[PDB]
């Protein structure tokens, strides 16, 4: 009939918004350069998210997919706001431990891959093929998720116990919340159909704020972006 999910899509709008104003007026408060990366990468996740939620919930990137032999709902814009937000959340990370350029380069990558395939499984009209991209997707992820917890770990050894201890929060904060996209995309309404639409977007939407802004409050405040 009409749009259940309209009302998560309405609480992410409000906090990406408060996440990103709020990050936009401490980061323009501090005069540290190097803290200062960190709050130019923060605030701009946070706002495009805001911008992204706030299309979708005035119906935009949406788009009607024929599988199963149904007519199918999803939210493409969705893959938008990933595409440059989850690089970005990696480049954070990134900085923080020093990572070679191309340690960094491999991740973006990866990323790419991950949101892009993700996102063709979303749109393509052969039901078990939805399943291979979304597997290559998930694949991809995996080598993120690897590199954050055995690459970047190695190298936060080499920083002060400080920059290392945040690091692991942080690294920890993302392997959780990452690995549950997966599973999310997978019995929602994106591939097996259990899980109906408004329950999905309830469910990314509280991974994405706590990717996004729960992520951010904790390395905006630490000590450990001071240089
Ligand atoms: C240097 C010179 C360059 C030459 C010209 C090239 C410039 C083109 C830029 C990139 C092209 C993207 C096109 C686009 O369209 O973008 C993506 C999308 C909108 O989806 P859709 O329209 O197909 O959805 C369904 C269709 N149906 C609802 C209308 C029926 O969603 C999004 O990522 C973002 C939506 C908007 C963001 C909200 C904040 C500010 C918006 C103000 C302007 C809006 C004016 C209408
Ligand atoms: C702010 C948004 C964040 C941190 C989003 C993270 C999303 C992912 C790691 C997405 C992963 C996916 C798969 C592993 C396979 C299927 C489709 C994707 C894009 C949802
Ligand atoms: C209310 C929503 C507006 C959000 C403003 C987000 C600011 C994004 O971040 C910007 O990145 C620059 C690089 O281009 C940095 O060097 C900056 O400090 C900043 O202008």
């Amino acid at each position: 009939t009409g749009r259940p999910e309209w009302i998560w899509l309405a609480l992410g709008t409000a906090l990406m918004g408060l996440g990103t104003l709020y990050f936009l007026v401490k980061g323009m408060g501090v005069s540290d350069p190097d803290a200062k990366k960190f709050y130019a990468i923060t605030t701009l996740v946070a706002a495009i998210a805001f911008t992204m939620f706030l299309s979708m919930l005035l119906g935009y990137g949406l788009t009607m997919v024929p599988f199963g032999g149904e007519q199918n709902p999803i939210y493409w814009a969705r893959y938008a706001d990933w595409l440059f937000t989850t690089p970005l959340l990696l480049l954070d990370l990134a900085l923080l431990v020093d990572a070679d350029q191309g340690t960094i380069l491999a991740l973006v990558g990866a990323d790419g891959i991950m949101i892009g395939t993700g996102l063709v499984g979303a749109l393509t009209k052969v039901y078990s093929y939805r399943f291979v991209w979304w597997a290559i997707s998930t694949a991809a992820m995996l080598y993120i998720l690897y590199v954050l917890f055995f690459g970047f770990t190695s190298k936060a050894e080499s920083m002060r116990p400080e920059v290392a201890s945040t690091f692991k929060v942080l690294r920890n904060v993302t392997v959780v919340l990452w690995s549950a996209y997966p599973v999310v995309w997978l019995i929602g309404s994106e591939g097996a159909g259990i899980v109906p639409l408004n329950i999905e977007t309830l469910l990314f939407m509280v991974l994405d704020v706590s990717a996004k802004v729960g992520f951010g409050l904790i390395l905006l405040r630490s000590r450990a972006i001071f240089g």
